[PDB]
């Protein structure tokens, strides 16, 4: 008879310590933005974006990640 | 007879410590934005975006993630 | 009879220590941006982006990652 | 006997002709203006000006000037 | 006997002709203006100016000037 | 007896002709302007100017000048 044993013990600790996390600045699109269009002709899907777009300031206290994937395929 | 044993013990701790988390600034689209269009001709789907759009300031106290996926396919 | 033994013990610790994490600056698109178009002719999908876009200031307190993948294929 | 003759004839004409005078634009202070003061100490007259100030758009139809000064000092 | 003759004839004409005078633009201070002061100490007259100031767009239809000064000092 | 003759005839004409005078642009201070001061100490008159200042767009239809100065000193 076939015997399957599966006992993965996990004694992990993704710790982080931080005294202070501050004084982050993010200034996108400081400069003047000018666009000037004359006698154009479009014929298909036009996606246009002007100014300051999709700007992210992600500041997480921790940010510790743990990705654990378990698998046991038995055909 | 087939024996299946499945006992994954999990002694994890995704801790984080932070004294202070402050003074984050985010200024998108500071500059003047001017657009000037003359004698254009569009013929399909037009998506247009001007100014400061889709700007994110995500500031989580923690931000600790744990993704654990378990699977046991038995054909 | 076939014997399968599977006991991976994990005594890991992806620690990090930080006294202070501060004074980060990010200024994209400081300069004036001018565009001037005259007598153009487009005939297909146009994606246009002007100004300061998709700028990221990721500042995580920790940032410790642990990717552990386990597999046990048995045909 | 002393004879004084004073007959300055003036056949001047400071004319101007203009078909059309239009489409003047004046946009001062388009950009965002930020000021941040911390732990200052003033001890005398403080004159402070922020934003868009003392901006002039003088557009005169004519603008023809004639300054004529006459004098006849007799000691 | 002393004879004084003074007859300056003036047949001047400071003319100007203009079909059209248009499409003047003036954009001062397009860019974002940031100031950040910390632990300063002033002791005398402080004149401070931030943003877009004292900007002039003088557009006169004519602008013809004639300065004529006449003098006849007799001691 | 002393004879003074003074008859300056003036048959001048400072003309100008212009079909069209247009499409003048003036964009000062397009760029983002940042100032950052820390632990300064002033002791006398401080004149400070930030941003776009004293910008002039003089566009006169004519601009013809005539300066005529006449003098007749007699001691």
């Amino acid at each position: 008879s076939v015997q399957i044993v599966y006992k993965p013990v996990d004694l992990s600790k993704v710790t982080s310590k931080c005294g202070s996390l501050g004084n982050i600045h993010h200034k996108p699109g400081g400069g003047q933005v000018e666009v000037k269009s004359e006698k154009l002709d479009f014929k298909d899907r036009v996606q246009s974006k002007i100014g300051s777009l999709d700007n992210i300031t992600h500041v997480p206290g921790g940010g510790n990640k743990k990705i654990e994937t378990h698998k046991l395929t038995f055909r």
